[PDB]
This record gives C-alpha cells, sequence and structure tokens, in this order.
C-alpha cells in the first residue's frame, strides 16, 4: 500500500466531511436570510464551495497518479491501442486482394464532414465485426474531389479495389456468409442491424478497458477514427505550421460554438466552464496565460470573446488558405478549417462544446487517443456522448429514488434506466424500463451499464 | 491496478461532480425564495445532500478495502502492535530487577479514573523513552484499595519492586544518566520536560504508521493504554457476562454524556450524529435494530432517551454490583461502572461523546487497538483529540486563506498553524504562528503536521 495513496485517500474523505460540515452549517444560516443579504451570502457560499470541491477533485487527480498508477495507465492504454490497431492493420491488408472478403462503404452521405466521417467509422466497425476488409468509395467527394486518399492515407496498403466473385447489398452476416463483397448502406436504414454497433465494446477487451478508461464505449469508436484520420504527409506539415503560426500552446481549452428567453448558447455559458476548469488546473500547475481555442461558424464571435474576456488569450483558425499555395488544389477548403478546428479541439486539455454537434464528438473521440483516459475531459451544454445509430444507451439504478414531484421517476436498485440525457444540475432524464415511465432522476443514483459483443478476436 | 479500485475511484470523482452540479443548481434556486417556501426547499435540499454525501463516503469506504487493502491494513496494524508490545514487554521484565534502570510512577493523582490512567500512560511513555522499567505505586488507590494489581495484570512479571543503588526525583534524562531509580511527578509540573510526550510518535515507526493510520499520535498513546489495561482473569469474566446480560451486540454506537441558551449538551445534539452514522452504515450492511450504548452520570437521561428515540434500542450499565458477590470486595465500585462504560464505549462501531472528557478519550484510545484504523471513528461535540500535557498541536496551511471578516486568520501555504479546536462547521480556530494572530480558518485548507521523536528502538 502506498504512502501517498493512503494520505490522499483520507484527505479526500476528510475533505468531503469538512465540506459536509460547512454545508449544513452555512445552509442553516441561509434559512434565516432576506433578499438583499441572502444574495451576498449565497454567492460567497458558492465562491467558497467552488474552491473546496476543486481541492477534492485535485486530490482525486493526485490519487489517480500515485503508486505509478499514472505510468501504468499510460503503458496499458498505449498497449490496447497498439493491439487494436495491429488487429485493424491486419484485417485491412490481406495478401490476395482479389479473393478477400470485403465490405463496401460509400463516403458521400448527404451531410457535413463529421457526419460522413462517422458513417465511415460505422462501416469500419461492421467490417471489423464481420471479418471483411473495408473498401472506401470516395469518388467526387464534396471536400476533396480526387478522393479521400488526396487528404488521408488510404484505408489499405494492399487492397483498395472493389472487385470479387460476387457482390450483394448487406442482408445479414449469416446470409452474406458466402457473398465475397457486401455493400453497406447508411445506418439510418439498415434493416438486418448487426451486433457491431456503439455503444457496445469487444467482449475480449472489456476488463482491460474498464480498468483503464472512464468510457470504453467512446474509446472503442476512437480506435476507428484513429486509423482513418492518418494524414497524407502534406496534411501533417500543414498542421505543424498552423500550430506554430496560431501560437497553439499548452495549457489550452477547446471551445466550439455551433450557431445559426433561450440559453445553452451565449458565450458566457461556455466560458463559465472554461474558467472553472482553468481554476481547477491552477491547483496542480502554474497557468502562465489562460488559453482558449475558439472554433465557430461565426466570425463576429471572436471579436466579442476577446472583448468580454480580456483575461484570456483566444486563438483561432483565421487562415484563408493552406500554407503552401499548391495545396488549395487538393481540397475544396471549407475543409481546411474543419480539419484544423477538429485537430486543435481534440488536442486541448479540456473541451467545452455542444455534443449535439458532429464536429465536437469527433474532437472528443480523437482526444481519447491522445491520453490514457480523457473520458471526463469535456463539458457539453446539451447531449451526453452518443454515436448516431447506437443501440439504446442504458443505465442501472444503483440507489432507490422516491420522486418528490411527479415529473421525476422512481427507481429501485437494479432497474434498467434508458437515459435520454443529463441536465448538468444533479438530474438526468430517461425511462424507467421496468415501469415504462419517463422523467427526471438524480444522476448519482444510477450507474453506467457497459455493453459487450463477441467481436472477432483476430489472433493475427 | 485493480478493476474495482478504478471503478470506485471514478465513481467517487463523478459522485462529487454530480454533487457540485446539484449544488450550484439548487443553490441558485434558493436565492429566489421567501421565508415559508425557502424553508421547505432548504430542508429537502439538506435531506437530499445527506444521502448524496453518504454515497460518496460509502465509496471511499469500499475503496479503502479493494485490492486486499483491507487485509493488508489488518495484517500491518496487527504487526506494528505485536511489535510495540514486544518492545514494551521486553523493557518491563528485566532479568536483574535489583540492578535495572527504573522510573517510578505514583497512581493516586488528585482526579478521576481516566485522569489517573493517563498519568500512568504518561509515566509509561517516558519510561519507554528513557529505557527504564516502569514501577507502579498503587497503594491505597481510591478505586481498588489493595493495589492496581487487584484489578489488572501487574505492569511487570519479573520486576515489581522500587529498590536500587540510588534514587532521585526526575531532573532530566542526561542528568539522571546515572541514577538507577528516578521518581516522576505528574506532568502539570515537570520542569525539565522530556521529548517523549504526545502527540509525537517514534521516528522509527512513522512511515509505517502514516501508511496504516489516520492519527498515529493517538495510535501511539493507545499502545500504552493497551498494555496497562490487561484484566485480571476475574475482570475478564465479568466483562463477558455483562456483555451477555446487557445484550451488547453489533452494530452499536457509543454515546457518552458527561453532565453537572447553551447547547453542546442536550441529548438531541448527540443523537443527530448517531442517526447520520446509522444512515451511513445502512448503505453497506443491513441494520436489524439501531443500537446505542448510553454511558451517563445521569440516571434521568436513560428514561428520556428511550422516550424521544423509540426507534432506537438503548443499552446501559444498570448493574448495582459485580456478577459474583465476591468481587465487590476487590473494588470501591464507582469503578465497576467506569470500567464497563469505557469498555463498551471503546467497543462500539462509532463513538459520540465530548472529548473534553477523560473517559471518552480513553474509550477512543482503546478503540484504536480494536481495528486497523479507527481514527475517524468518532464525533466529539467540542475538543479534537488531545492528550493532557501534550506539546503544542500544530498544523500546516495547505492552501491560501483570505479572511472575509476579521474574526478569521489569513494564511499562506506553509504557515504553521497552532490549532485550538475544530468547530465542526467547516471552520477551525487556531493561531497563525507566522503572524501571531488567532482566529478562524476553514478546516480543509490546512494539513496535520506529524511530530516524531528519536525514541529508543529496542532491537530486543
Amino acid at each position: 500500500l502506498g504512502k501517498d495513496h493512503e494520505i490522499l485517500r483520507r484527505r479526500i474523505e476528510n475533505g468531503a466531511k469538512e465540506l459536509w460540515f460547512f454545508l449544513q452549517s452555512e445552509l442553516k444560516k441561509l434559512k434565516n436570510l432576506e433578499g438583499n443579504e441572502l444574495q451576498r451570502h449565497a454567492d460567497e457560499f458558492l465562491l467558497d464551495l467552488g474552491h473546496h470541491e476543486r481541492s477534492i477533485m485535485t486530490d482525486l487527480y493526485y490519487l489517480s497518479q500515485t503508486d505509478g498508477a499514472g505510468d501504468w495507465r499510460e503503458k496499458e492504454a498505449k498497449d490496447l491501442t497498439e493491439l487494436v490497431q495491429r488487429r485493424i492493420t491486419y484485417l485491412q491488408n490481406p495478401k490476395d486482394c482479389s479473393k478477400a472478403k470485403k465490405l463496401v462503404c460509400n463516403i458521400n452521405k448527404g451531410c457535413g464532414y463529421g457526419c460522413q466521417l462517422h458513417h465511415v467509422v460505422y462501416c469500419f466497425m461492421i467490417a471489423y465485426g464481420t471479418q471483411r476488409t473495408l473498401i472506401l468509395e470516395s469518388q467526387n467527394w464534396r471536400y476533396a474531389t480526387g478522393g479521400w486518399e488526396t487528404v488521408f492515407r488510404p484505408v489499405s496498403e494492399t487492397c483498395t479495389d472493389r472487385s470479387g466473385i460476387s457482390t450483394g447489398h448487406w442482408s445479414g452476416e449469416v446470409k452474406d456468409k458466402n457473398v465475397q463483397v457486401v455493400e453497406l448502406p447508411i445506418v439510418d436504414s439498415l434493416h438486418p442491424r448487426p451486433p457491431y454497433l456503439p455503444l457496445a465494446v469487444p467482449e475480449d477487451l472489456a476488463d482491460r478497458l474498464v480498468r483503464v478508461h472512464g468510457d470504453p464505449a467512446v474509446w472503442w469508436v476512437s480506435q476507428f477514427v484513429k486509423y482513418l484520420i492518418r494524414p497524407q504527409p502534406w496534411l501533417e506539415k500543414e498542421i505543424e505550421e498552423a500550430t506554430k503560426k496560431l501560437g497553439f500552446k499548452h495549457p489550452v481549452i477547446g471551445v466550439h460554438v455551433r450557431r445559426t428567453e433561450a440559453a445553452f448558447h451565449p458565450i458566457e455559458e461556455y466560458m463559465v466552464h472554461v474558467e472553472e476548469h482553468f481554476q481547477l488546473l491552477a491547483r496542480r500547475m502554474q497557468v502562465d496565460k489562460k488559453r482558449v481555442y475558439l472554433a465557430t461558424d461565426d466570425p463576429s464571435l471572436l471579436k466579442e470573446a476577446k472583448t468580454k474576456y480580456p483575461n484570456y488569450e483566444f486563438i483561432s483558425d483565421n487562415s484563408i488558405s493552406w500554407s503552401a499555395g499548391l495545396h488549395n488544389r487538393y481540397t475544396e477548403n471549407s475543409l481546411r478549417g474543419v480539419i484544423l478546428d477538429i485537430h486543435f479541439l481534440s488536442q486541448a486539455d479540456f473541451l467545452v462544446c455542444t455534443f449535439s454537434s458532429q464536429v465536437c464528438r469527433v474532437a472528443y473521440e480523437i482526444m481519447q487517443t491522445l491520453h490514457p483516459d480523457a473520458s471526463a475531459n469535456f463539458h457539453s451544454l446539451d447531449d451526453i456522448y452518443y454515436f448516431g445509430g447506437q443501440n439504446a444507451h442504458n443505465q442501472i439504478a444503483i440507489y432507490a429514488h422516491q420522486p418528490r414531484t411527479a415529473d421525476e421517476i422512481p427507481m429501485e436498485p437494479g432497474d434498467i434506466i434508458g437515459v435520454a440525457g443529463n441536465h448538468w444540475d444533479g438530474y438526468s432524464k430517461g425511462v424507467n424500463r421496468k415501469l415504462g415511465r419517463t422523467g427526471l432522476y438524480p444522476s448519482y443514483k444510477v450507474r453506467e451499464k457497459i455493453e459487450t459483443v463477441k467481436y472477432p478476436t483476430y489472433p493475427e
């Protein structure tokens, strides 16, 4: 047992006791207060709780690193990656291309860059699940006409061709048992659905993942994003100098505002969490200058942000073409900015965005491959992580709830709870499957139900 | 790295995030509320926070046991005990009694049972520190006239005699270098003070202790209480049947009310913490019937308690003499009840009392020898643990404080803070030694400064 581990463990425990004492004390003061006075007292109270909880989180952070835990987690994540990539790399590059089981994916889905990327990932997952080499059809692609491989490595080194002895539309793995080249439609209408969809995870990989990762579901998706998104050497060198040119430097927080009464929306709502996290980082390292990478479809916002937060240094893709003239010929450059935004977002120490946005989900999924466990490394102003087309996202009720209003669901330990969302206010919304009722419950009383599937193992 | 360890660690971390979300949310609701309505909302809020923090504490508890941590802690505590006791046992029983370095302690100090017991412990600590066999003078002892050894084992098996070639009053270890039998006065006036006092701890034992124990200071004191308090076989058998007769059965909470505007005092104030802990225990085991051992100098209270808390089963030393008539001749039986109260208190799963009370401090010190780490296993309505005559109890400021009123002290990380007390409300009172100022600070912003002394090691 580690010295620091036990010190940290008790300081966490005593930090929460102290918090709880301070809580009931100052809460009993608030009961005897009147408008004006009650205001000042509640904000000071909040101020003070802020720092207090930050001290608990900081201890939890230190605890996650002590007996070489940090190093172990790093070697173990690095490990599972090298593993899953080898497996992918294997499947992708067979010897006899002409005779190899294939699954065919078409890129040009009627939707934005992130949306298409996920469609490939989705084809990719099912390929891997079904033991077929992914073949990627990217001809006349809105972003780079000239093919996917004008921007990123080919998805194969030894089998990029569509051909084969027979060719069906997807009709179920067992039925296509014997079709050498299956053609896969978009998820939206896929009408024998295969088990290989999010948010499940390979049965053979689960123990290891749960041990290393806050959300194996996203970690799994991120393996396919990882393989795909390998850059052509020109893309690499453009990234490096945009890094230089824009000044992008750690520590940085990614903010992504997807635009055109209401509020999960105005800039302040984003910057609330940026400040909180920056405060938190300041407990464990010196923050020289507070850095944000702002990604928006709105040029008016970067001027406003700089005004409202003169504390903060904002950094943005302002670039009006690639670094070398040559390259604007490769890409129809709404794509330049999207590649760079996603890059720099995924690269940041923390990410504040709106998960209902494809782009932000890509940034987060990439992020997962940049650290041992960056599952908790975001704040989204609406959705929890999801993947378009996933099977139902289910939770397990861990403690009893008795509703205090009828807008809330009851539950019992064990209850399967279909979660629609978290409200970032102590409450989540979802369905009590046992009861066929939908309402609020407190987010703490429930626990993530991890889904697994018997994927092919590929022993090489 | 353990599977459960990492699950628990993240659930602790996510439990506090959820708490913090719920906090700022419901706190912003409270700002817009008016008397009547504001009341109901604050109490429901408190109700709900209660359970929420209990879920965090319960996880911390489970975390303290996972990768065999519980077993390890148990073997390691058991170990240090066997060690320190061997060392004590050695020193206490030399071969040549007539020629052995001795230190002489007189029991009949002008104060109650606990008070005298600590005086012995104090002589005992200094004996051990100075490499002298403790000789205990207990002739005409208010509690058992006939000697200490009428109730407890002799403090030695082979050297109970006062004699020797020379005999001084304590005058400093280096000066008494050569006096074979030193005579030690009460602490209150001890005028070359030796390093061997609470709340310091043996330098050779510290790493191990901090690893295993929430408060090595009390653990250390408890080693001497342990050796002392070994019972004569008759005492043992009386305890066993009083256990039977009174129904004393786990789980039980010790409550001790030392009596004869104000309130750290009425029974409700005690039972608030009893309920809270019972609630907490109910998260990790089934509570059949909620059991309290009430120890009071007030016979009117046991009737009242039973009335006010019909939920609870109360258990008390009602006995009007020992089990076997014979034994009332051994002891002047204000002592029967004190031995039993202390016993049953020290034996409980949790202890609510008033630390300004000698008896309760003995119960707590004994408790430390009944489990791997029961340092956090109490709630005192006034003092923190102390030992009468200890050197100054010092803390180290761990985070910055800027005072919001002038009744509060500022501090900087590093500041040595002489702690007078904790107010059990998020705040502690003490002195900023750097600043020679005394006021309140938040209990979380500071950290226990562990004191160590180069004790004799006794390699046997």
